[PDB]
């Protein structure tokens, strides 16, 4: 079995290997990359996402989210307070202000220490989940607005034609902005490209050990667990690496820098934080190997998780027994 310790793997495809996205994903899995839950892909040196980022400041963040924490430094939840709209230029200036800017630090490890020590005492503002793309239309390789759609993959594998669309989302981050522990909707893959700015640190639990994380989370967040049998779908809980180590949960960590792709694999729980002002683009995708994960994915039916239009069909076709209860949650 390849990669039996579930280490995060890093790949350096040549320009030739970068042509066929599906083929490269299947290659990475042949080497065991999925066992980690997360992989890094460094694009060939000849590739570029677009020519420059000099003209992005007029993009609108219609609903910036202030991420307010509650709990203790290593075990906390966050709620998202909606703020007034602002442009990317306005947000960048805010991220760079004294109140929100990255502190002086020695290296990524010192910054990681400071994040876990001090995150809860601040409420950074995240421009998340903004439909759109920063890939040039002429970029033909690994262009996250030109991937094959998940609806087309389900149709190719299973023969059933379904409604829905699959588009990318932009993320504008600042120091301490945080992504809570989660897997993707319907335990899909995700791909994330860091277009510009400061790094993003990731934590990940191997898919084969995801239930260990869930059992810890039920212990650490006991009221939330009673409220919903899939409350990590709410995407609000954080647990530090120190706490994960104390409780014997297998995980790995890696820092993504500008110009790099990360892939998350089906049922790979992940969480992380931004080092400073940055912009990422991400989208969900599927392969044949996902189908079985989609059929088994947990679901939130309490009403909190509220998701896209396109998840309806996935539930309806892959999880018909759960469909009625899940749909009630959506309405
Ligand atoms: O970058 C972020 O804030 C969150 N991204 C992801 O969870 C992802 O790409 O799957
Ligand atoms: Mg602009
Ligand atoms: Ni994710
Ligand atoms: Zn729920």
């Amino acid at each position: 079995a390849q990669n039996p310790n579930c280490n995060i793997m890093i790949f350096h495809p040549t320009k030739e290997e970068f042509n066929d996205f599906d083929k490269y994903i299947a290659y990475m899995e042949s080497q065991g990359a999925h066992r980690a839950g997360l992989a890094k892909i460094i694009p060939p040196k000849e590739w570029k996402a677009r020519e420059t980022y000099d003209n992005i400041s007029e993009i609108l963040i219609a609903t910036p989210l202030q991420q307010v924490a509650s709990g203790r430094a290593g075990v906390f939840t966050q709620y998202h307070k909606k703020k007034k709209a602002m442009t990317v230029g306005e947000y960048r200036h805010l991220a760079n202000s004294k109140k929100y800017q990255t502190p002086p630090h020695q290296n990524f490890e010192d910054l990681e220490r400071k994040y876990w020590k001090n995150r809860i005492y601040n409420s950074p503002i995240y421009g998340a989940d903004i439909s759109g793309s920063l890939f040039d239309e002429n970029t033909k390789q690994w262009n996250l607005g030109h991937l094959g759609t998940i609806q087309d993959l389900l149709e190719k594998e299973c023969g059933v034609v379904i409604e829905g669309v699959n588009t990318p989302y932009l993320y504008f981050g600042m120091w301490k902005t945080t992504f809570a522990w989660h897997t993707e909707d319907m335990d899909l893959y995700s791909i994330n490209y860091l277009h510009l700015g400061e790094p993003k640190t990731w934590y990940v639990v191997p898919p084969e050990h995801g239930q260990r994380l869930e059992r810890l989370a039920r212990e650490l967040f006991p009221g939330s667990s009673r409220g919903c049998g899939a409350f990590l779908r709410h995407k609000v809980a954080l647990i530090s690496p120190t706490v994960l180590k104390e409780n014997g949960i297998p995980f790995n960590r890696i820092t993504q820098e500008a110009g790099e792709f990360m892939v998350t694999f089906p049922y790979g729980y992940h969480a992380g934080f931004n080092h400073g002002f940055n912009c990422a683009e991400a989208i969900n995708f599927a392969t044949p190997r996902w189908i079985d994960y989609g059929k088994m994915a947990s679901q939130c039916s309490c009403g909190e998780a509220r998701v896209t239009f396109s998840m309806d069909a996935f539930v309806r076709i892959l999880q018909p027994e759960r469909y009625d209860l899940w749909k009630r949650g959506q309405d």
